[PDB]
This record gives C-alpha cells, structure tokens and sequence, in this order.
C-alpha cells in the first residue's frame, strides 16, 4: 500500500496539565513523546499541527449540555459550591479538578476531532493525537481518569463521510465509554482487548457483544495477567483480519494505551513496545484511513518509548534503538535504549485459552452479512 502520509496533533501547553499530588495520570509524558520523536528526526517525515481547541457545541454531540456546562465551570477554588453536582458526574477523586481541566479536555478532544477532519477530506491517509483515547469517557459522566470523550466525537466525526467505523482498543482497559456510546449500532463495531476479572472498568465480558441494530458489533476478548508478545500476536492479526474480511469498515480507530506494556505501573500486561507496536502494523496493511490515538500509560518513559515507536511505524521509518539526546534523557536510564525487555511475571494466558477466545470470536463474527 506503498508509505503513508501522517498528520500529528501536539499542543505545547499539553504537559503543564497537572491531576494533582500522586495522581498516575502524567499529561508529561506527551511531551516526553513529542520531544523524543522530535529528536529522532521524525518530524521531517510527517505534518505537525497544534490542535484548536475544541468547544461545547463541538463536545456535545455526543456528552450532555448539563455535563459539559458543569466541566466549563468546576475549578478548585469553586469545589465545596459544586459537591452534589460533583457526585453526580463522577468528578473528585479518582477524576481530580485541577486547573486548566476544561481546556485540557479542549486540547485532547481537538486533535482527535481535527485529525478525523483532515481524514474525512482525504487530505491524510494517518492522523495521529497521543493527548486523546480517553475510552472511559461516559456521556454524562467522567471516569477513569477521562472527562471528555475524543474518540466518541471523532467516530461522530468520521460518520459524517464513511457508513462503517472500526474501532479497536488495545489498552489494558476495556472501552466502555465507546462500546457504551455505540452499543445498539452496527454503523460502528468496536473491537477491545483488555485485562478482565476484578479490574477497572468491570465490564468487557466475552459476552458483551452489542444490543438491537448492534448485536454482535461490539466485541471483547477477555484476557488475564500478563500476557505477551507471541500470546497477543497469536490472536490479534486472525481477529483483525476477520473483523476486516466481515465488517468491511472504511475508517479505523486506533487507541494504542500503553498501559498495556511489561512494566505498567497499573498495567499487569507483559507486553514489549514491539509486540505493542506489531498491533499498529497490523492494521496498518490494510490501508484504510487510520486515525491513531493515545490512552493509559503510567510508566511514563515506556510510554514515551511506545508512541515514538509506534510513530515512526506509522512513517515506516526504522530508527535506532540508542536513544537520541533529548530534554529527558534521565527518565531513560539506566540503559538508554528504545526497546524494553519483559519482565518474569507468569503469563496466565494459556495458549489455549487464547485460542478458545479467539474460536469463540469467530462465532460471533460469522453472524454479520
Ligand atoms: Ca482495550
Ligand atoms: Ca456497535
Ligand atoms: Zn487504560
């Protein structure tokens, strides 16, 4: 399908976001992203452009007026006037107030939405938004760490010009936010693997498969502790390449949460950046308009580490596993290299049980036209 040309979101302000004192989420490390793939060179070989910022009427095509009204207005100073309306959407704890937040969901949300344009004028064959995949994301209702949901709006975005949107989640989390926004259409199949049994979201289930118009375009592949490279392989490319050769979509949406590597400070994936990365290959071969997004990552160097790679895959375009020097070279130490190793951890993913999965999945499949 010959080399692709790639359209990359990055706002600058994007790290000075801050969810507060020993919170995971680190909107840093896409600036540590951005800054490595910069010292690469990389930006030699795609286009980069700062997001607008993205506004309510844009964010309430898919999320409440109440919701969103409730996001423009919560600050820290305005807290102990706002606890009831808090408790209501989900905003406290686990989902801070912090300063700036709206117009940090303004910034993720717009490179998402920008990127699904430029793809949607077929002016880019990639568009690219490290700050968005925030998959959680619930139409009246944050969690997870996300307010606003890009993805939702960018597949709301790319239906405007394409019948049939294939969304695939390869954070350790399962998208709920976006299964849940497109549960009973077949106009959007989602597609996630995740971590599942007594973890974050909860839901996922083999048998959660859609609902109505959408029965069986929605589908999850269930997994366990610590899965890797040749387990995730062995069954990523037969799923996608059925849902392709069933469901025929036009676009793709890629959320490429890292929090699925070996490592992962929430994470309990054994993943590498190169079995990470062989997913972004994947769907790549099948040269369709590909919009590319971030997500989880809580090891903020192998998140870093992930989406230059995985940017530079995107622009096949090899790069050196020596680290070029960069504003963060320390957080990089004590090897200094691209690459990570896999931890020790026992795969509880038996072959097996892959392979069941995947058979299981195929049933399903066999039910579209
Ligand atoms: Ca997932
Ligand atoms: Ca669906
Ligand atoms: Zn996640």
């Amino acid at each position: 399908g010959g080399k692709k040309k790639v359209c990359y979101y990055y706002d600058g302000d994007i790290g000075n976001y801050y969810y507060g004192q020993g919170h995971p989420m680190k909107p840093h490390r896409i600036r540590m992203t951005h800054n490595l793939l910069l010292n690469y060179g990389l930006y030699r070989k795609m286009e980069i452009y700062r997001p607008h910022k993205a506004t309510a009427e844009e964010m309430t095509k898919y999320h409440s007026d109440e919701y969103i009204k409730f996001l423009r207005s919560i600050r820290p100073d305005n807290m102990s006037e706002y606890s009831k309306q808090m408790q209501r959407f989900n905003v406290g704890e686990d989902c801070p107030v912090f300063d700036g937040l709206f117009e940090f969901c303004q910034l993720s949300t717009g490179g998402s939405v920008a990127g699904a344009v430029k793809l949607n004028r077929q002016q880019t064959d990639m568009a690219v938004n490290w700050a968005g995949g925030l998959h959680h994301a619930k139409k009246s209702e944050a969690s997870g760490f996300c307010y606003v949901n890009d993805i939702v709006l960018a597949i709301l975005e790319l239906l405007k010009y394409h019948q049939r949107v294939l969304y695939i989640d390869i954070d350790i989390h399962h998208g709920d936010g976006v299964e849940e926004a497109f549960y009973t259409t077949d106009r959007v199949m989602t597609v996630s693997f995740h971590k599942y049994g007594e973890y974050f979201p909860g839901t996922g289930d083999l048998r959660d498969i859609g609902a109505g118009k959408g029965k069986y375009y929605a589908v999850n592949f269930p997994m366990r502790d610590g899965i890797d490279d040749e387990s995730y392989g062995q069954i990523f490319k037969p799923i996608i390449s059925k849902v392709m050769e069933m469901y025929q979509p036009s676009a793709v949406v890629l959320q490429c949460g890292a929090d699925s590597l070996s490592g992962d400070r929430l994470g309990c994936f054994n993943l590498t950046v190169k079995g990470h990365a062989k997913c972004v290959e994947v769907v790549k071969t099948f040269n369709l308009p590909l919009l590319m997004l971030g997500g989880g990552g809580y090891t903020i160097r192998n998140v870093a580490r992930c989406w230059t790679y995985e940017t530079a895959v995107a622009l096949d375009c090899e790069i050196p596993n020596e680290l070029p020097y960069n504003d963060y070279f320390e957080y990089f130490g004590p090897d200094f290299k691209l690459h990570i190793s896999p931890s020790n951890m026992t795969n509880q993913n038996t072959p097996e049980y892959m392979e069941k999965i995947k058979q299981r999945l195929f049933e399903n499949l066999r039910m579209l036209p």
